[PDB]
């Protein structure tokens, strides 16, 4: 649960992402894959990537970063009223992709890391707090759907 002022911060931060969605999306995925190499194994289309240089050169990885962040941005713009948008993603990630909730924690922390890395000194303490709360809400509502499905 976020206040109006917290949502305002989230959507202000998101404007930084929307100025370069592919560059942010690329770096988020690279931070996830290099920090948590077990996550790469969930992607049949990226498992061939052995080095970070290959990851950086992959145009398909940048494409998938755009898909991921476009979906998250659509959810965030709903300011918590995201049941219809979140349900298919929870279902696909539990039943088809088999993504444990732990990996959604990993990607949430990776988003925070990338924002500080690309905007050092321009991602303030209030903005980090609000973004963290929004990603927690997203993860918590997915977790409720995972429990319904019995997925671990
Ligand atoms: C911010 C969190 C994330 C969002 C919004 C997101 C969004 C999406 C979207 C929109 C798709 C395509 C449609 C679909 O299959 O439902 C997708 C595919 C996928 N997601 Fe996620 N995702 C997230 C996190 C993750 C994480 C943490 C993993 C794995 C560690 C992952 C693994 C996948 C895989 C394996 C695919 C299929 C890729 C392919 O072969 O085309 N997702 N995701």
């Amino acid at each position: 649960g976020l206040s109006d002022g917290e949502w305002q911060q989230v959507l202000n931060v998101w404007g930084k992402v929307e100025a370069d969605i592919a560059g942010h999306g690329q770096e988020v995925l690279i931070r996830l894959f290099t920090g948590h190499p077990e996550t790469l194994e969930k992607f049949d289309k990226f498992k061939h990537l052995k080095t970070e240089a290959e990851m950086k050169a992959s145009e398909d990885l940048k494409k998938h970063g755009t898909v991921v962040l476009t979906a998250l941005g659509g959810i965030l713009k709903k300011k918590g009223h995201h049941e219809a948008e979140l349900k298919p993603l929870a279902q696909s990630h539990a039943t088809k992709h088999k993504i444990p909730i732990k990996y959604l924690e990993f990607i949430s922390d990776a988003i925070i890391h990338v924002l500080h890395s690309k905007h050092p000194g321009d991602f303030g303490a209030d903005a980090q707090g609000a973004m963290t709360k929004a990603l927690e809400l997203f993860r918590n509502d997915i977790a409720a759907k995972y429990k319904e499905l019995g997925f671990q």
